[PDB]
C-alpha cells in the first residue's frame, strides 16, 4: 500500500483513462481513517493530489477535487495540519472556470472554514490576490463573500477584512471589481452603518472614481445571497 492507502497497480494508473483509477481512488477513501496513517503518508498522500490537478483534462482534476473533499472530511482536526497544502491545491484549480470543479472546490473550503474558522482561511487565502490569473483573484473575492455571509461579523477582523480586499476594488479586470464591490456591500452590513468610516478608510489606502463606486454601491441597500451550492450570487450590476 503506497502512503498506506493505494495499492501499487492503482498508484500505477494513477500516474501513468486516469478518471476510472481517480474513482477508485475515492472508493478506498471512502473507509479509511488518516488519524492510523502516519504524517509523511499523508504528506505523499496530498503531494499526489496535488500533482493530479496539474491533469490537462478537466475530468481527472473533478474526481481529484472529489477525493481531496473526502480526503478533508475524513480528516476532521487533523485538516488544521495541512491546510497550507489543501489551500493551495485549491487555489490552483479556481482558474477553471467549470462549475462542476467550482462545486468541489466550494465544498473544500467551506469545511476548512468550518474546521479552523473563517478568518484564518480567508488570510491564507488573500494572499493570492497578488495572482496573476485575474479568474483566482475574482474567485478569492467570492470566497471571501461567501464566508462573511456564512459566519457572523464577531469571527472576523473586518477592518483587517477590508483592508486586505481594498486592492480589488482598484483590479485592471471588471469582474474582480464587481466582485469586490459586492464584498464591500457584505463588509459595510457587517460592521453596521455606524461602522462604514474605516471601509472609507480602507478605499483610501487605494485611491486617494473608486470612492463614488463604492457609496453607489453601498447606497443600495440589497446584497449578494449564496445558493445552496455555496455558490455567490449578485445583488446588482452597478453601471460602473
Amino acid at each position: 500500500l503506497k502512503f498506506e492507502i493505494i495499492p501499487q497497480e492503482l498508484h500505477a494508473r494513477l500516474l501513468d483513462n486516469r478518471t476510472q483509477a481517480v474513482e477508485e481512488l475515492k472508493q478506498l477513501l471512502g473507509k479509511f481513517n488518516p488519524s492510523s496513517t502516519p504524517h509523511a503518508s499523508l504528506v505523499g498522500f496530498i503531494s499526489l493530489l496535488y500533482n493530479l490537478l496539474d491533469d490537462s483534462n478537466f475530468k481527472v482534476v473533478h474526481g481529484t477535487l472529489q477525493v481531496l473533499h473526502l480526503l478533508v472530511i475524513r480528516l476532521g482536526e487533523q485538516v488544521q495540519q495541512f491546510l497550507g497544502p489543501v489551500i493551495a491545491a485549491s487555489v490552483k484549480v479556481l482558474a477553471d472556470n467549470k462549475l462542476v470543479i467550482k462545486q468541489e472546490y466550494m465544498k473544500i473550503f467551506l469545511k476548512l472554514m468550518k474546521e479552523v474558522g473563517p478568518q484564518r482561511v480567508l488570510s491564507l487565502l488573500l494572499e493570492n490576490l497578488k495572482h496573476k490569473h485575474s479568474r483566482v483573484r475574482e474567485e478569492v473575492v467570492n470566497i471571501c463573500i461567501c464566508s462573511l455571509l456564512t459566519y457572523p461579523s464577531e469571527d472576523f477582523d473586518l477592518p483587517k477584512l477590508s483592508f486586505d480586499l481594498a486592492p480589488a476594488l482598484v483590479d485592471s479586470k471588471r469582474r474582480v471589481r464587481q466582485a469586490a464591490l459586492e464584498a464591500f456591500a457584505v463588509l459595510a452590513s457587517s460592521m453596521g452603518s455606524g461602522k462604514t468610516n474605516v471601509l472609507f478608510k480602507a478605499v483610501d489606502t487605494v485611491e486617494l472614481g473608486v470612492m463614488n463606486a463604492v457609496q453607489a454601491r453601498l447606497a443600495r441597500k440589497t446584497l449578494p445571497r449564496l445558493t445552496e451550492q455555496g455558490f455567490v450570487e449578485y445583488a446588482i450590476l452597478m453601471p460602473s
